[PDB]
């Protein structure tokens, strides 16, 4: 079985939360707390950063979709070897008015959450196992 220790902030942020929910998903325990900590790989959640943008505009100027960006960075460090650096970037674009977007699309509270889903999917991605060091970037 695997492990791991999660150094989180907030454990009740929704990054944390996403992170929790994929590891688990991806069969990765957490740890409670700290011992044997030179042994177990720890996971330590860093900057999270979330921009919005005009993506695109009418013909009259006025914006039609919004383009949000959240890059997330975090460290992995495995007892013995150097911090080792992730992060994960994602994309997702809505319309500000769903009269003009062709299709369903959930709410701007879903939208963000979404996005913690698959900063999170990603992050774990990135996890090297017991067996590796590797090198930046």
């Amino acid at each position: 079985m695997k492990v791991m220790i999660l150094d989180s902030g907030d454990p009740n942020g929704p990054l944390s939360r996403a992170v929790r929910n994929q590891l688990r998903l991806n069969g990765v325990e957490l740890l409670d707390k700290e011992t044997t900590r030179k042994d177990v790989p720890s996971l330590r959640l860093g900057k999270v950063s979330i921009a919005k943008d005009t993506a695109s505009v009418f013909r009259n100027g006025q914006t039609a979709e919004y383009q949000m960006i959240m890059t997330v960075n975090a460290t992995v460090l495995i007892p013995g070897r150097d911090i080792y650096p992730i992060s994960a970037k994602v994309f997702r674009s809505f319309f500000d008015n769903p009269q003009m977007a062709l299709a369903k699309d959930n709410e701007q509270d879903m939208i963000v959450k979404e996005m913690y889903d698959r900063a999170a999917e990603q992050l774990i991605r990135k996890l090297p196992s017991i067996r590796a060091a590797d090198i930046r970037s």
